[PDB]
């Protein structure tokens, strides 16, 4: 009868699998940066910009003419293996990158075809930015809290090749427009899925419980200075819908999955709101940003790593362009 | 304890608000056809493809460039006045174009800045192709039925026109190809968008009962013979499911409100499930097809022309890439 935050999170919710894939190839700034010299010279900017004030040592790259639908579906196979079931069991895939192979039909048609889903399956794209990931969770949840479905895959592949090319071919030729485009290297290919499902045909697996939005699309137009203290603003106005429907204080979470957009960004979002920066698992420096498959990515490694125990509560969370900004919670 | 069909619709959600715009600028196939005449001499080809097989004698377009998120916000701003809300009461806007603005940020948040929706407001793009206002609609009424929130609105904006200047410059210097490219030539512009509430909200507003998509994403690679025989295919199986779901005998709704892609696929559809074509509204012939808000632009002018009764069942449905197919029902 009375409203309680706790009213609108997921009961019946959970993460059956999880998994990831690395692109193979490393590609470091100092190749970059020798590569852009002679612009840097010409510009007369003495500051290496990715080395030196983003943080990012290295990003990974695909080898080969990697599309967002292979490196998907080359996770979601991963996923079904951690999850121990078979692609007949899914009753919902959602996609949600940024990289896209068609305007249509949906890159999620061209994952489930690869692998083969059941007719009672549905499907499609989310796209918002850097957060889908935690959109496409959430959606999915929603489907399974009802019991509409038993499970789900959200799947995210990302390719930043042609991207590379492109901007390293373009800023090799003004000031203005070669910042503008600096920021493209900072970019990083890899993939993540996740098999969601209703709890009790899981029990035990971790437990998503949901989470919250804020927005300020006012700032839909974005600087950097600006991204940073417009994005920080929104994050308080976010932690605080986080305190009343998730019960949050920073002190009580076990680990924050982030995500990364740089060396600075990072260290002034913890900053400011007092977080532990040993409870924040980075691959920035040497994976550059994945988009919206940073925070799964994140997640996955965790996971493999051993960092986890039952019981453990971890924040998912980022800042999106927008503005958005989401946060939500896994009880491992 | 036991489920039944009818236990996965919703019971709470209803349509507050519609609205469309209509493009302006009409372009008929006559005057494509003398730009394109003598490429067909050149080919040998003496039929009136788009007039004579496709069935439309025009299409709309925009006069200025004007991007999806414009169109869009245009018709939420229509939305909303048929619904006479303010935008404070929104807590969602999902944007379903396959028009975009941009990769990031999402088209849902440029047009939420438009409106100047509160800071509440969750907002993110869903890409289905033909068929993403009903899944839009859908993910809308899940939360609506839990009571996360208490109005959404769900946006649709599509241009055509850069489109058809590429498409008309490409085509006027193979066969193969360029009988590709006819079938751009019958796409349109148009928006709508829709408010949806909780029904206690919105007392006696039309009802949105949700429904069923089946898919067969094995075909996900397209021919047009191969198009249409898959997708009635599909359609059957969909329709099956409606039945199950819904209770959907064809003799029982009032009205259908079907995506057309041309005047053979709408004929050889209507004649293959019974369906009595004085209750098919169309708009292809002198519209074109306007990919996803072509379903809520044909319920909105059905609203408008004074077709609709309390009480009729109206079933929204199309066959989409993916291939997908969505059935689902208004009661009026
Ligand atoms: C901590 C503050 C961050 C400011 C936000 C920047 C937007 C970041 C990006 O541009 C992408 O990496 C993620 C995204 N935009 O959705
Ligand atoms: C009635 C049979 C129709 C075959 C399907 C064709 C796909 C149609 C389109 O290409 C678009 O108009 C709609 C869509 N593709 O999502
Ligand atoms: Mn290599
Ligand atoms: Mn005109």
């Amino acid at each position: 009868l009375v409203p309680r935050g706790s009213h609108m999170l997921f009961q019946n919710v959970s993460i059956a699998g999880l998994a990831h894939i690395d692109a193979p190839h490393t590609l470091t700034s100092k190749e970059i940066n020798e590569r852009l010299q002679p612009t840097y010279d010409r510009l007369g900017i003495k500051t290496d910009v990715l080395g030196d004030v983003a943080g990012i040592h290295a990003r990974r790259l695909w080898d080969q003419d990697v599309q967002a639908s292979d490196a998907a579906t080359q996770a979601a196979r991963k996923a079904l293996i951690d999850a121990n079931i078979g692609i007949e069991k899914i009753g919902l895939l959602i996609n949600t990158s940024v990289s896209r192979d068609y305007l249509a039909p949906s890159t999620a048609s061209i994952v489930s075809g690869n692998l083969g889903v059941s007719d009672h399956c549905m499907t499609f794209d989310v796209a918002n930015a850097c957060l889908a990931f935690i959109n496409g969770m959430d959606i999915a949840a929603r489907m399974l809290e009802r019991g509409e479905i038993d499970y789900a895959l959200v799947v995210d592949g990302e390719t930043a090749n042609l991207v590379y090319e492109k901007t390293l071919e373009r800023m090799t030729s003004t000031e203005e427009e070669f910042r503008n485009e600096l920021a493209a290297l900072t970019l990083g290919c890899g993939a993540a899925a996740m098999v969601m499902a209703r709890s009790e045909l899981v029990p035990d697996a971790p437990r998503y419980k949901g989470g919250v939005t804020r927005s300020a699309t006012e700032w839909n137009k974005l600087d950097t200075r600006l991204l940073l203290i417009e994005g920080i603003k929104l994050a308080q106005k976010t932690f605080v819908a986080a305190k009343q429907v998730l019960g949050w204080a920073v002190e009580e979470l076990d680990q924050f999955v982030i995500h990364q957009v740089s060396r600075p960004h990072t260290a002034a979002f913890v900053k400011s709101f007092g977080i532990d920066p040993a409870k924040v698992m980075t691959i920035f420096g040497e994976h550059g940003n994945i988009g919206p498959a940073s925070v799964p990515i994140v997640l996955s490694k965790l996971k493999e790593l051993g960092r986890l125990k039952k019981g453990d509560r971890i924040a998912l969370l980022g800042i999106g362009s927008g503005l958005n900004c989401s946060m939500a919670e896994v009880v491992w």
